[PDB]
Parts: C-alpha cells; sequence; structure tokens
C-alpha cells in the first residue's frame, strides 16, 4: 500500500535521543521488517484463495475450507504488527508539540509488551510450518475432505524468518529494558 | 487511492493551535484509521464478489444476493468516514486566509456529530459480525436459497476493531467537548 | 490514473485573488469531488461488463446489452466533469504570465454556464437510481431478453451523492454570481 | 505509464518566449490531450481483446479478427502523437545549453507539420465512428463471421472528441504560422 | 517498473561535458526510447501468452510453443538495451568523484560499440515483422501444429519503430567517433 | 515494490569514505542488481503458476508439483540477496549517528561473507537452467506424472545473467579484501 | 412394438363377409398405414425432444417449450388411430363366438364415425406442416424465446401423406355407408 | 418385454365357458389395455429421469427429487395391473387339468376385488394429472427447490384414458356380479 | 422394423401365375432391395444427426442446415419405394377372394409406372454421390457457414449400388412390357 | 433375453405327472417370477450406473462406490434364481427318453433345497429396503464420501414383492414336502 | 438384422441335390459365417465412431479422419458378402418353380468367382490387421494429426479368423469346380 506516508512518518519520529540499543533495533525494524515485507512478502499471498482447491462437488466448501484453514493471512497480520510496533516511537510527534526521560521509560515498557505479545501471538497462530495439505470439516461440507495449499514451502519460509527476526527484536527490547534498570 | 494528496492537505491543517485531547484525538485518527485502511484494509475487500458463490443454476442470481447482502462495501464506508471526519479540521485552510476561539469550538461540536453518527450508522449497517452464509430470496432467485461468503473471519476482525477505534475517538471527542464547557 | 499532475496544476491556479464564496466552493470541489472520485470510486466500476450477464446463448448480446445499459460509465463522466469545472479556475496559469476583474467575472459566468451544463446532463443520462435489472432489445439479441446489473446499490448511492453535491455547487455559484451582480 | 517524467521534462521546455498563441495552444495541450489521456483513456481500451468474441468455434479465428478490425489502439495512437507533438518545444532544452528566433519559427514549421499529418492519419485510420459489429474473411477464419465489440459507444466519443481538440490545436498552429508571415 | 530511479540517477549524469552531437543523441535517447517503452510499450505486451492459442488437444504445448516463438519479449529486449546503452554516461557519477578527456574518449567508443551490438542482435533475434501464424513442431507438441498470436500489426510498428530510432542512434554515434578522430 | 525507500536510505549510505573498488563494486550492484530486478525481472515471473500445468486429472497435484519443483521464486531470492547484500552499507547511517577504519575493515568483511554464501545457494537451489519438464511423484498425485514449465529459456537468461553478475561482485570483495590485506 | 399382436388378432377378424368396398378399405389400411407406421415412422421421432433446442439459459424452459409445441407425438396419434379405427373390425371375434347383417351395418356406422373424428382431430391437433422454429412464452421461460425443432421437413412429409391415406379410407367409407343405403 | 408369452398363456384361458359380459370384458382389456401399453406406453416414459431437472447445484439433489415424485412409474404400475387382473382367468389353466361354475363365481369375485382395488390405487398414487413442475424438500437438497418434468401433457392424457378404461371395466364386473346374483 | 409382416404378406402375394421376366424380377427385389435394406442400411443412417456439425456458436444452426441437406433419410425413401413397388403384387389377395389376365396387365402398367416413377425422384433428391462438407445459408445461421457429414463413403456406395439395382427393375419392367405387347 | 427357448423348453418340462401342490407352485413360479422379471423389471435397472453419482472430484471413485454399493444387481440374482428353481423341473427331458417316482422324490428334495437357499442368500445380499443414500471409503476414494442412488423406492418396492413370492413358493415346497412324507 | 428371413430362405433353398463338397461347403457357411456375424460380430463395431478420437480442437475432423480410415466397416462388408455368396444357391427356388445339372455347373462357376472375388476385395480393403493409430491429413483438418482407434486387437482377430474361413471356403470350391472338371 502507501509505505511512503509511514515512511515520511518515521523521518519525523526518529530525532527523539536514544540509546545503542534503541538504534540498533531501529536498525533491525527498519530493514528486516518493513523493506521485506513492502517489496517481497505482497506477491506471495496474491493467489491465495485462488489457487486453493478442495476434492468435493459441493459449492461453497472452498469458501469454508479456506476461511477455517486460513482465518487471517499472514501478511496482513505482519503489517499489522509492523504498525502497532512502530506507534511508541510514533507518539514522539505529539509529545513534542505538547513541551513546545520518563517519556522514554513508558515507551520502552509498551515496546516490550507489544514485541512479546505479537510474538505470542504468532506462535499461537500460525505454528512453524505450513503444510500443503489440510482436512476440513466445516459446513457445508460432508463429512471431511481433503485440500491443498498455494506455495506452502514458500510460506514456511517466510514464517520461519519472520519468527527469528521478532526474537531478534524481543531479546534487544529486554537488553534495553535491563539496561534502564 | 491517492492519500498523499490528503497527507498534503492534512499537513496544511495542523498548523492550528489545539489542545491536548485534541492533539491525541489526531494522534488516533491518523495512525489507526488512515494507516490501516490506507495499507491493510484494500486488498482484503478485493475479491469480495469473484468468490462470492450461491447454489443455483438462475442467471443473475449471483448479483441480486451479493447486492442484497453487501449494500455498500465495509471499505468504502470507512474511506468516506475518514475523509468526512477530518473535513472540520480541512476548514481551517480555508478559514485562515480570510483572517489574512468560536472557530474552534464550532469545530468540536461538528466533529462530535460526525463522529456519533458514523459510529451509529456503522453499527445499523452491518453489526458486529460477517457471517459465512447468507439466505437470500431476491428476484430472481427462485425462493429462498444459500449463498457463501468470502473471507467472514478477517472482516469479522476488522469490523470489531474499527468499532472498538470509532468508539475511542467518540470518548475522546466527549471528553474535549465537556472540557470547553 | 496521474492524480498528483492535478494536484500541482491546481496548486499554483490558487494564488488569483478570491472571494468567500469562490473559497467554499473551492473547498466544496476539492473535498466532495476530487478526493471521493480519486480514492473511492475507482474500484467500484472495475468489474461492471466482468459481471454483467444475460439470459441468453446467443454470442453478442452480452456486449451489445452492456453496450445499450451504459453508453458511458459513472466515474468517467464525473472524472471529465472535475476536468472541465476547474478549467476557467487554470486559465488563470496563462493568463498570469500575459500581464508579466474582467477575467474573474468572464470566469465566474463560464463556470456557472460549465455546473449547470453537468447537472443537467447528468439528470439526463443516468435519472436518480440504477436499477439491477435491464430490458434489452438490441441486435445480435432475439427479441427482448433480460440483464443483471453489477453493485446496483452502491452505484445509486454514488449518483444520489454525487447530485447532491453539483447541487450545492451550483447554488454556490449562482450565489456569487448574485453578489457581483 | 510514467508521467511524471514528461510532466517534469514539460516544465524545463515552458521557460521559452512565446507568443499570446502559442501560450494558448500549450494550454490546450496540456488540459485537453495529456490529463484527459493520463487519467480517463487508459482503462477504456483495458478490456478490448478480452471482451471481443465472434460467432464461430475455429481457433484462432477471434486472434485474426482483432488484429484486422483495430491494428492499433486508439490510445496508443493518442500517446504517440502527444509524445511528437511536443518534441519540437523539447529540442528547446538541447539548444539551451548550446547557446551557453530563427529556432522559434523552425519549430512553428514542425508543429504545424506534425498537427496536420497526425489529425490527417486519424481520419484515415479510424474514421469517425466505432461500430458494434464486424465483419471478417481472415485466415483462419471460414468464409466470412460476424464479429462484436466491446464499449463501441464509449470509443465513438473519445474518438469525436479527439478529432475536435486536434482540429482546434490545428487551427492555433496555423493562426500563429500567418501571425509570423 | 521504477523509472524515476534511472530519471534521477540520469540527472546527475547530464552535467559533463558534452559536444553537439552527444546532446543530439542523449536527447534522441531520453525522448525516443526511455518514453515510449515507459509510457506506450508496458500494456502491448500484457497477454502475449494469455491471448497465444494453438490448435491441438496437447497439454504443454501452448507453453513450448511460445517459448519457441518467443524466446524473450520485445519490451524486456528494449528495456535492457536503454539500461546497457545509458552505461557510459552513468560512469561519469563514479569517476566524478575520483577525481575530488580521455574518459570521454573510452566512454564514446564504448557506446558505439554497444549500439551496434544491439541493432545486429536486434535483426538476429526478430527480423522485421511479426507474422500472425506460426509452425511448431517441439515436444510435447504432435508433429508439426500451426499457433496464432496476439496483436502482430500492432507489435511490428514497434518493431520498424524501433529499429529506425537504433539506427539513427547508431549514426549520432560514428558521426561523433568522426568528429573525435 | 517500495523502490524508492530503499534508494533514499542508499543515498544516506553512499556518504562514506570508500575505495577505488567500492565504488566500483557499489556501481555494479546499483546498476546490475537494483534496475534490473526493479524494472525487467517483476513481469517475468508473474504467471509462473498460472501457466504451470500437468498432465492429470488429481485435483491439488499441480500445488505439489509447483511447489516441490519451485519451493522459492527466482526473483524473490534476488530481491532477499539485494537486500541483504547492502545491510553493511546501510549500518553505517546507524554507526554515524553513535561518534556524534576498523568499521570499513569489519563491513568488508561480512560483505564478502554474504556474496559468496549468496552465489553458493544459488549454485545449489537453482543451478545453471531452468528446463522445460518437469517429473513429479509427489502425493496427491499416482506414480509419476510429467508436468511442464511456463518461459523457461527466458529465466535461463535471467539465471546465467544473475550468476555472472554476482560471481563478478565476488571478484571486485576479494580484490578490495586482498587490498587491506 | 408388438405388431404381431395386432398381426395374428387381424387373421381371425378377416373371416367375415364383407363387400369389395370393405376389401379395398382393408387393404388401404393393413399397406398404407400398419406397414408404414411399424416399419419407417417409429425412428424419425426418436431423437425429437433430444435434438429439440431453445436459445435461453433458463432451466426447465426446454421441457416447457416442448411440451407446449408438440402436446402428443404425431406417430403416437397414428398408432392410436390405426388401433382405434380397427376395433369394429375386431369385434367380429367377439360377436362369433357368441352365435356358437345388423352387426355388419352397425360396424359401418361406427367405422365411419372413427374415420371422421379422426381426421378432422388430425387436422385441428397438428395442421399440414411442422416449421421448423417455435416461439415460447411459457413458464419458466422468460418472456418470449425462440426455439428450433429437429426434421420439420421429414414431418411435414408423413403429415401430408396420412392426411392423403386418411381422406382415401374416409372416401371409402362414405362410398359403402351409401351402398348400403 | 416379452408380451408372446403372455399372449400364448392368454389363447389358451379363454377356453372357458363364458357369458356376455365376460366376453365384452375379456374384449375390453385385450384391446383398450395390453395393445395400447405394448405398443404406445413404453417410450413415453423413456427420459423421464434423463430429462427432469432441478435448479440447483447440489449433488445428488435430482436423484432425490425424481424418487420423491414419481415413487414408481406410471408404465410399470398399469403392466403389474394387467398381469394381476388376468390372473384369475390364468388360474383356469390349472384348474382344467385338475379335472382331468363355483370356479367362475370365485373368478367373478375375485377379479372385481383386484379391479376396484386397482382403480382405487391409482387414484391416491397419481391423481388426475401430471403438472410440469415440482416442489422438493427432500435430502441432500437445500431447503425447496423447484424441478421441472418431462412430457407432462402427454402423461396427463395417459392417466385420464386409463383411468376412463378402468373405470369401464370396473362397471363391467359390477354388473356380471349382479346378474350371477 | 416388423419386416416379417411384409414376409407373411408377400409369401401369400406369390401364389399368382408369373412368366419368366416377372420371377426374376421378384428374385432381384426380394434379395437386392429387401435383404439389404432390412439388415445393412439401418445402421448406417443411426448417427445421421448427431455426427453432423457446424462451424458456428449459433444455437439452432445445426438443425436448420441439418434438414436442409438431408430434407428426407435415404433408407427412408428406400422404405418407401419398396413398399409402394410391392402394392400392386399385394393387391392379387384382396383381388383373389373377389373371384371366390387383364388384372395382370393392369399390374404391369402401374409397377412399370412406379418403378421408373421411384428411379427419376431418386435421381432428382439426392444425385449420385454424398459429399462430405455441406454450405448452409439458412436462418438463424448467419450468412454462409460450413457443415460436415457422417460417413459420405459409404452413403455414396449405398446410393450407387442402390440406383444400379433399380435400373436392372427398370429393364426388367420394360422387357416384361414389351413382352406383353 | 430369449425368454422364448425358456418357453419352449418349459413346455416340454410340465408334461410330467405332479400334484396339486406341484401344479400351485409351477402357476406361481410361472405367472409370479418370469412374467414379471421378462416384462417389468429388465428396464427398471437400466440406468442403474450412469444414474449414479458421487460428491467428489477422484476420477474412479463412482466405479469403487458403485461396485461395493451394488456387487450384483438385483435384476440378474433374480434371473439366474429363475433358471435355477427350473432346473430339476428340466431334467425331466433328459430322464424321459433315457426311459424310452423315486425321480419325482428327488426333485423336490432338490427344489427345497434351492428354493431356500436363495431366499436366504437374497436376505443376506440385499436385506429389505435400497437406501437413496451410500457411504463409500474404498480406494481411490479419500476418506469417506457419499453417494446418490437411482430410484430407490422403486427398487424397495422389487425386493419386498421378490421376498413375498420366494416365501410362497418356500411355503408351498413344504408343503409338498411334507405330503410325501 | 433380421436374419430368420434368411433362415427361412435358405431353408428352401438346400432341397437341392448336392455333392459332398457341397454340402460341406454349405456347413461352412451356415457355422462359421453366419452364426458369428449375427451373434458376435454386431456389438463389436457398435463404438466404432463415438469412440474414435484425434488430438486437435478443428470441428470436423473427428468425422473426415473416420471416414478415410474406415470407408466401409468390416460387420457390414461380410454382411454383404454372406448375401452374395449364398445367392446362387438361392436361384433355386426361382429355377424350380420354372421346371413345374447344367443349373449346378453355372451355380458352382459363379460361386467360384464370388468367393474368389470377395477373398481379394478384403485383402485390397483392410489388409491382415487393424493398427490402434491413423495419421490424417485430410480437410478439415490441418496438416497431419493422429487419431486414436477403439478396439484394435478385437477387429485384429476378427479379420485373421475371416480371412481364414473365405479362405477354406475357396479351397472347397476348388475341390468342386475340379471334381467336376
Amino acid at each position: 500500500g502507501e509505505w511512503t506516508i509511514l515512511e515520511r512518518l518515521l523521518e519525523a519520529a526518529v530525532q527523539q535521543h536514544s540509546t545503542m540499543i534503541g538504534r540498533i533495533l531501529l536498525t533491525v525494524v527498519v530493514i528486516f521488517r518493513i523493506l521485506i515485507v513492502a517489496i517481497v512478502g505482497e506477491t506471495v499471498y496474491d493467489d491465495e484463495q485462488t489457487m486453493f482447491v478442495c476434492n468435493t462437488l459441493q459449492p461453497g466448501c472452498n469458501q469454508a475450507c479456506y476461511d477455517r484453514a486460513f482465518p487471517i493471512s499472514h501478511i496482513r497480520y505482519w503489517v499489522f504488527q509492523i504498525i502497532m510496533v512502530c506507534t511508541p516511537s510514533l507518539c514522539f510527534i505529539t509529545y513534542s508539540v505538547h513541551q513546545s526521560s520518563r517519556f522514554y521509560i513508558i515507551q520502552v515498557v509498551f515496546r516490550n509488551a507489544l514485541e512479546i505479545g505479537f510474538l505470542v501471538g504468532q506462535y499461537f497462530l500460525y505454528g512453524f510450518s505450513v503444510p500443503g495439505l489440510y482436512e476440513c470439516n466445516r459446513y457445508p461440507c460432508i463429512k471431511e475432505v481433503e485440500c491443498y495449499v498455494s506455495r506452502p514451502t514458500e510460506k514456511t519460509v517466510f514464517l520461519v524468518f519472520m519468527f527469528a527476526v521478532s526474537g531478534i527484536c524481543v531479546v534487544l527490547n529486554l537488553a534495553e529494558l535491563n539496561h534502564l534498570g
């Protein structure tokens, strides 16, 4: 979508005083999250429902089994996570005009809570792999039927990579949280 | 669409004197509404009519039942709401060149009325969930037929999130309205 | 399309002296016409001919009945109207370099004539609603056949909204015309 | 396509001394040609071959009859004409750095020749209307078959409008040519 | 694609001292190559494989005969040629920071070699016309089958135009090469 | 995708002191990798799964055999490689604000390791050619079936070109590594 | 069907005393009616509903329009007529065992009434020709549609032939009725 | 089927002494029942399930609604009735070899009971007409659907004719029953 | 059909006194006409309309062009001819019971007239060959279309054979007519 | 099939001395078994596999589930039973020519054993009803699928009727077996 | 077809005096030709054109290639041969009534000529095998295409068997011809 609005909002939010860990965390967020989702990830999840098939003759069973197997797309969860993680750093724009280190501590606390919450939610929603087969027993499908997934190896690679990057950002958040004391 | 024109119009409209509540409300509007609709929401409602199916052989029944089940798309209602809510803040551009706190009070009154109107209209148009089945008895369909919806869980998540954000902005509007007295 | 070229052309054309009514009219044109057509209206008329169906087996009858029912799309009529209405305000760029209130009066007269002409043409071309059924008796169709329309409720809402906005701009044009005398 | 490169090239080419007729001609070219082709015309010719059908069972006859009926699309002829017409005004950029009214006369002569050539070529290639039926007797089609066209009324409106605008620019070119003597 | 990055790279590479022939060559390259490929040529080759058909029932024969008839698309060959031709002029950016007429001679020699190489390669790859029929005897097709091409007249016009423009740039390159001696 | 964000990030990262080999390497990376992937390569891999066919009647065998034959698309591997290779040069932005030749040596070591790793991984993932046939024995396919690939000659040309460019950048990296000693 | 049962029933019913006209009538009935219907007519009306088509997409309209156009098949009307006409001659078997010229007169009266009734009914049911087109406005068909008939020339020949034979048998019946007085 | 076996069985069963009413009843049974069912009725009910259609996409709903609308075919009910009615007259063959008017009375009583039972059962199973539409709400059909019948006018004619013939045979049976006393 | 009824009718009609030519003619009629039509010819014309195809998409054009190309099937014309030719020999059954050489002369005259009439009608209806292509310009077909015939070589062989046999029977009829004088 | 050969074989086998029970049993066998199977039952089981459908996309699953649900057709089991039951009565033809009450006792014993064996086998093979749904888990079907049966009510009526008739013949066989002692 | 008419004609033609070789030849003709063609051969050639397929998309190419590969069906050639071979033995019926060993010699000469002619014609028409593939280059087929045959092994067995039987009958005919001298 419109990633340049977020770019220009983030350029005015990086004028805040930050520590070494905070700048390393912003570098990891800018490179390993925004550039990869905004360039590479969009096209992978383009034909997810078009190339999703089930072995049946029942109308409406493809929609039911696709919605049951993929309640939320990976790419939209990652975009929402990117937006939510950068919110505490975007509240500096609002806070600066109010004055024209307590805020920094509050930002660190909120950022750690968001990073851990999203990492745990990513583990519970998806897991670690995307298999190539699905078993569906949802109405209007008759008993259990079998369905086939589009590009499962290339979505397992994104899941593993994203989980690794989120774990890195969680470690840096806890490092800075310990640094403040 | 062309969100950068709205961005440049909003950059020239935030030069007005504002209170703390007004800046918190603008931050919530910029982050939780514009960035999410302009980046995430567009692709969700892309194959809404393509992946909408009904169990019939009657030509024209898909068009009738899709138009009866989704009179207006969620994404267009939200974009229209975003445009209408920011209108009182966009009338500052016109008002400033006229002079080259009564206006602020009028803006607050109009903004509260718009936020409450859109929140109530969102409740009456859609509700709180998007089910995965629809029952249709509209011409040219013969008696009642059953139709299936595309991505219902992922549209229920957007409805609930948008309702929560609109309720937050309504609370901030009433807070500032009480603040003025 | 390329709406930023029109934005940059309109930024250099709003440097002209204007009255209160002229600035209110420019605000209505910028917000209620350009931002809505350039963001919301494009996707509504995307599958107009793809999701247009007729109850027949005759090749070429869909093309004939779609062209007979929708001679010109609504969105292109509105874009052309937007371009034509802003032409008198775009002739200021050409007129300013010539000198390096008669022009203002001529602009007001032409703008009123264009606004009234387009409003009447919109009434005669389309009407007030888009029905969900069409009756077609055009070659190569055999006698009369029935055809079904895509998203009729959501195109009736745009027609009614656009007619209301055009009536507002006509009232403001006649207000300024009376103001000059 | 990339219309902003042409916009930035044309901003550096309008720094040349020009007469009243030359500025009126540039205004007509900028508004009635570039803004309409770059915004409105692209989507009209999008499903020209997808929604082109013939009444036959012969493979390859649709491709043959579409290529015989529309050798070159209208939109590409107009874009090429726009590029070629503005070339003499784009040679000022090259000529200015050479010096760091003979050129103006040469430009006027070439511009008149190009405008008349393109107007006559548009008359011979297309005509004045786009009919809704076509008769085809090209291999691999068996004898003569009948084919149906997509959006013929809306392409007749563009042809008539473009011919009117090109005639206006030809009249202004001959006016300036007579003015120089 | 992203033609504005190439535009901004070329704006910083035209600050080099150049002769009259070198500026005429840059004008021909900018207008007759970049503006035409980046605006007009992209849509012509959009449905090249979708609207390519063969008269057979064998699965996989369309892919084999399309790959045998069009090993590389015209538009990608032209884009690669545009990028490669402008490389010697893009090495000025790297060379200028090194110093903070031998280079000019080396650039002219390399540019002439590239222009002649691409012109000869275009002659050997494609020829002068795109016919509307193809004869294919490639596996998995059974013996020889016949295939039909999409928009052959409109691709013959581009081939002839591009060959003419490349011949013009070759003549200007040899003119400057003779000028240096 | 959004290549202009990477362009603006790379403009602020080329302000570092560099040697002759480092500037030649940056020129090769900017021209032969970024401009080609961001302009030419995107459209080649657009219909890779749509135009992938197998000779069977089994539902779900196309998805299984496409995922087994192309675990990761070439274009996404190249984009990821481009992002990862430029990371050491993007850590200069973070390092510069820390101070407001050891870093240069560390950057060279990491850049050499990344270039060699990606070149070897490209050899093991893909090879040197893309054949036009595939043999598949993956569930749900019955025993072994044969599948056909889309545009194999035009993807072999990209593989060979990309391998040549990566070998050039590896040679320049080892040249600079030897230069430092 | 089982025509040999009727043959053996008719062999035992021709043992009655008869006049010259009665034997000529039995010869015409045996040859021109039974042998033609039982050998030639069965295959003509075999694909009457299979090869009956209408120009519509409405399910169930073929059944409605075939039943409206051909309420009773010609061949079954003729077989029923053959059975009914020979009934008075088959009542001799029952009457002969009762005795083990009044009956003959009663038979002649009944046979004349049956022959005239069937000839008039054949005129009112069918007419004189079977056209090749039909116009249908029966539910579930939408307004009027057009339908096409199978073998109309070959069913017109049977209608004309059967009407001629029935008129011959009516003339012979009235000849014998006058003969008795 | 094999009607000649029944013919030869009935030839050996008509050697019994009979009254006038019994011979008139045998004549009505032989002519109006056996000859019509064995010649005319077989082909009418040939495509009853092939030309039975319902307006749905559900597999198995045609079988369910055809079995619910026509539990037993008319032609098989009539053949079974013909076989059962002639059984008392076929018990004479068995009774005659036993001896090598009490039996006649028992036969008359049983024949009257069978004729009345079959006439009442025909009224309760079918009725008096075969409509051209059916409403079905049987599993697996979703709610109620509408189905269309093949040749309804020509099956109404057979029902009415068969009911008239059965009423005639019932009147003759009661006449003979009264005759015996 | 029921050829055994005609066999048993012909066994009782060959008891008439006949000459040598009359017995040779009856032998040719029995062998070369009845045995070939009743055994071989029925299956040839079984899929005449099922395997008749035309190159069009127009509903109802197959029925129109089949009825125009084959107004009456060959096999039914031959069966009717066989029945009509043997009628004078079947009038002996009726004439013999009347008496319980003038008749023979009348029979010969009528038989000669029938044989010559049918031979000439066969020449005018069909000709001498059945081609494999047909050109049709009958409604609802659009202009002229081309249609393909089923088993044309095997129907040309029957036409030539039947014409030869009919010419033989005509020569024998004229031989006997001359013999009588 | 050829039921007249069995009729003529049974006419020469009923010349044996028999008791009252044996003649009643032969009457029940001739009427309630042979006439019903040879006339009525053949057409019921004609489209058993054509109108058998399953809800799947797997090739070969219809054949597997039809063979699993109906291992042997009812009509062929009944025909085989009819042939086997009448064998002891057909051994009289062979035994009579050998001589040109011990045999009668042996025949009764064998006939009782066959009747009881077939009745028990009919109970174990089929049961008492034919349901309208079937559940299938046979290869190549994926897990369990559901299949639909053709004419289940009309096959339940035949099963119940045949079981009743076979029970009657078993009672008569045991009556005669007790009679002999 | 009607083989019983030929049976009854042959029963009245075997009353002629014959030698040992003539009776052995009649036994071979009756058993190895008539019983096999009239029982076994009819069903083999039932789906010859239905199960004949070609690898093309051209309408009408199946009819052309089937008629070119099988100009006359095997079964009809054999039936015609059977009828023609038995003609000399059927002329005895006509010759016997003329008298109420010269004829026998003439019959033997004609029978030998017919047997040898048909055997040679069978060799030239068909050959010795029926292959499973066919190569067709007949209009409307494009160049050469490949077609597949139904039941080729089972038609090769009939060809070889029929050729062996015809050779046996030719040897017996020459044996009797030599016997007469």
